[PDB]
């Protein structure tokens, strides 16, 4: 059923997924959410969204569990590589995971890749005179393609066209790999970027550009999730009265943080935010007020230790205060919830 508490668990799972995938995938199968088969958490990984390409990288890319490697091949087999160029069949492939990071999973990501292209185009191995030179070559095109599109590496520094020949030469068991079949490879690449599918956590990093100072805190944590943006008004003193338009705030409420900005620059379809404060919602609480002077008050409340005062806003409007002060309190319980699951470090320490 479609039960609050039911989908804060499923929620709960995609978060465990994306801090420890072995965790995440773990919860959600033990509580029926994907089924305990390899081909089962293959769909779910590919198809669900909540779920960190990166992490989808770093589950799959792991050679040493069983299960892992058995995904893998049920998602490899799900991919059809047939009459492709190999740097066609990676963007296909890097499109839904994402290939880059630390050397032994993009091995293990470029393994189970190249050996389904070859199943799927047995003429094109046949013109090499080593097999896995496929390996070689696949893993080539992702690196060019990581230099190439680098905002970090200046164009004077990129890999030119036979900087790139050049490092592939006498690979194919001694033999230089053939100049025009690594020209054409160069120029697609070069046409256009191999890339992966934007999922929540490229949603978070369009809002961090938008704002300006932060205390870190990179924000951007494959975990994190937009949930909510509001604009209310900070109440320093619930008992005095303010102009109706004073310390107008942008809100953002992120699945485990609130962050508290204000508008630095207005434009047609542009607006940057200064950061001002940003909250944990661990331990908090969400109150209501109502009195003389704010007919739609908020009132933020940290009990952990004596209780403690965070923030007091006004919303403009009671609907406003109810849409927000619901999203934040369900998140708030979502992140209770994770904490109370996360002291099983009792079954770590032995
Ligand atoms: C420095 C600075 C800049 C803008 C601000 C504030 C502050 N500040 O003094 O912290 C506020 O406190 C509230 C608010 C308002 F403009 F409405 F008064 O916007």
């Amino acid at each position: 059923s479609n039960d609050v508490i039911r989908k804060r668990h499923y929620r709960i799972g995609l978060n465990l997924f994306n801090k420890k995938p072995e965790k995440g995938v773990q919860y959600l199968i033990e509580r029926g959410f994907v089924p305990d088969t390899p081909v089962g958490v293959a769909h779910f990984l590919l198809q669900r969204k909540g779920l960190s390409r990166q992490m989808i990288g770093e589950f799959l890319g792991n050679r040493q569990k069983q299960f892992n490697r058995d995904v893998l091949d049920c998602v490899v087999d799900e991919m059809d590589f047939s009459t492709m160029e190999l740097d066609e069949a990676l963007r296909k492939f890097q499109a839904h995971i994402r290939v880059q990071g630390e050397a032994q999973k993009v091995e293990r990501l470029i393994e189970a890749f190249s050996q389904r292209y070859c199943i799927c185009n047995p003429g094109v191995v046949r013109q090499f005179r080593n097999p896995d030179t496929i390996f070689i070559l696949a893993f080539a095109i992702i690196l060019l393609n990581t230099d190439m599109y680098s905002p970090n590496v200046k164009p004077e520094r990129k890999m030119k066209l036979e900087d790139f020949i050049k490092n592939l030469r006498g690979v194919d068991d001694g033999e230089d790999i053939p100049r025009e079949m690594l020209m054409g490879i160069y120029e697609r690449i070069r046409k256009r970027e191999l890339k992966t599918n934007e999922d929540h956590v490229s949603q978070v990093q369009k809002v961090e550009k938008l704002i300006v100072g932060k205390k870190g805190c990179v924000l951007s944590l494959p975990h994190r999730r937009l949930v909510c943006y509001c604009r209310l008004f900070e109440v320093p003193d619930p008992n005095k009265p303010q102009k109706l338009g004073l310390h107008q705030r942008e809100i953002f409420l992120f699945n485990d943080l609130l962050v508290v900005t204000k508008i630095f620059q207005k434009k047609k379809n542009s607006v940057t935010y200064s950061f001002r404060q940003s909250f944990s919602l661990y331990g908090m609480q969400v109150l209501l007020f109502e009195n003389q002077y704010y007919p739609n008050g908020i009132r933020l409340t940290s009990s952990v230790a004596d209780i403690k005062v965070l923030i007091n806003f006004n919303a403009p409007n009671p609907q406003d205060r109810k849409k927000f002060t619901d999203d934040l309190r369900e998140s708030i319980a979502e992140v209770q919830e994770m904490e109370k699951h996360r002291i099983e470090s009792e079954l770590e320490k032995q």
